[PDB]
């Protein structure tokens, strides 16, 4: 029933969008661009209403994030707010996604590594890192 | 046998989460609150006094509307909290318990003195609710509300 999302104000969702899809492997990326019509109501071109988004989602890991442009309106992307991915680390399905994922991200050059994602003395893993748009994201793994 | 799936928690660096965690219990009216706080034995381990620990945050959570929040104290390593990244909490109109509990969470805190709203929390022309508000701390909460009833 009610879920948490986090709302991600960028630059360009356009390029994020095309960023995560491309460096993590995100899957069902919906993208609401402003149209045509709405360019006159905005104030900008046609051109600039094409590239700029309204609303849009993506899943990374099977959790959802949202987005939308900033519009010049939101602060620049920071790590107030991480991002946590929580998985069971006896669900094997989603254990081995964490680890192709991961394996597919450590070495990329818009990855900054702050904790290699490894096996934690009491128990689980845990993995933290940061993306060239600013987002720092957990990898939380724990033993239920 | 019994396993969890994939979850997202937000993690939000708090300069001071014991407060914090006060201030959404209070305004927010946020429940199941855990905190651990730097034991006695970890102050000398992270550079502090054993007040100074007492005080101090590792790891906390709390709920809101029924979904769960994670945070832990910024020790001075964390960028301020911002409206970069902000925390929608998405539920169904038409699930009445729900919509109920949003509703009164809403009516509770518009009024506050530490809540500063963008959008008042209203019906929306194409369908559901949608609201807008930052609190004291600078997190930007939306509240939304979907109809899953057809246009057509
Ligand atoms: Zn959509
Ligand atoms: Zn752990
Ligand atoms: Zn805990
Ligand atoms: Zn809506």
């Amino acid at each position: 029933m009610t879920a948490l999302f986090p709302y991600i104000a960028f630059e360009n969702s356009k390029e994020a969008l095309a960023y995560y899809e491309e460096v993590f492997g995100a899957t069902d990326v919906k993208r609401l661009e402003v149209g045509e019509e709405q360019a006159s109501h905005f104030g900008m071109t046609k051109e600039e209403a094409q590239e700029a988004t309204m609303h849009a989602e993506f899943e990374v890991l099977g959790v959802k994030v949202l987005c939308s442009d900033s519009f010049g309106r939101a602060d620049k992307i920071n790590n107030g707010i991480s991002l946590l991915i929580d998985y069971d680390v006896n669900n094997k399905e989603d254990a081995d996604k964490v680890e192709a994922f991961y394996e597919q991200i450590k070495d990329h050059s818009s990855i900054e590594i702050e904790l290699p994602f490894a096996d934690q003395f009491w128990g689980g893993k845990m993995g933290v890192f940061t993306d060239k748009y600013g987002v720092r994201w957990m990898l939380h793994g724990q033993d239920y």
